[PDB]
C-alpha cells in the first residue's frame, strides 16, 4: 500500500539523537542517549522515584530526519499492567528534510497516584509516532522507579 510505504521512508531516516527530563526546577532527574524510539524492542528506563512528586516536568527531546513531515506529532500513554491510565498528545509540526532539531514540551501529572513501589515495573510507555494523521511507528519503555 502506498501510506505504508512512505511510513517505512519516514522511520528509515529517523534517528531520536538524545533526551532529558527536569522537573519544571529545573534540574536534570534523567537523561540518555538510546535512542528510545527503535520499536520492536522494549527499552527500559531508571528514573527516581521523587519524579512521580512533580507537578510538572519540562522534557528535552533531540532527533533527525531524513524526510520531510508536515505535522510531527506523539501520542503517549501510560499502561499499568496493560491498562492505560493517563494519555498526552504533543505536536512538534513540520520538519525540514535533513535536519536535525531540539523540541521541549511540558508534561503535567493530572487523580493521585498509586506509591513508586507498587509502579515499578508495571508501568509501560507506549508512544505513537504520527505524521499528522500516518501511523509511522510505536514504541514502548518499560519503567523502573528507583
Ligand atoms: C518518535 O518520536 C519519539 C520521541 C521520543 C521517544 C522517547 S519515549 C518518551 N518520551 N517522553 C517520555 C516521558 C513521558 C511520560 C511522555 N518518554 C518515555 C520515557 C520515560 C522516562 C525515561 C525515558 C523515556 C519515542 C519516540
Amino acid at each position: 500500500s502506498a501510506k505504508d510505504e512512505r511510513a517505512r521512508e519516514i522511520l528509515r531516516g529517523f534517528k531520536l539523537n538524545w533526551m532529558n527530563l527536569r522537573d519544571a526546577t529545573g534540574k536534570i532527574l534523567w537523561q540518555g542517549t538510546e535512542d528510545l524510539s527503535v520499536p520492536g524492542v522494549e527499552h527500559e528506563a531508571r528514573v527516581p522515584k521523587k519524579i512521580l512528586k512533580c507537578k510538572a516536568v519540562s522534557r528535552e527531546l533531540n532527533f533527525s530526519s531524513t524526510e520531510q513531515m508536515e505535522k510531527f506529532r506523539l501520542e503517549q500513554k501510560v499502561y499499568f499492567k496493560g491498562q492505560c491510565l493517563e494519555e498526552w498528545f504533543f505536536e512538534f509540526g513540520f520538519v525540514i528534510p535533513n535536519s536535525t532539531n531540539t523540541w521541549q514540551s511540558l508534561i503535567e501529572a493530572a487523580s493521585q497516584m498509586m506509591p513508586a513501589s507498587v509502579l515499578t515495573g508495571n508501568v509501560i510507555i507506549e508512544t505513537k509516532f504520527f505524521d499528522d494523521d500516518l501511523l509511522v511507528s510505536t514504541s514502548r519503555v518499560r519503567l523502573f522507579y528507583v
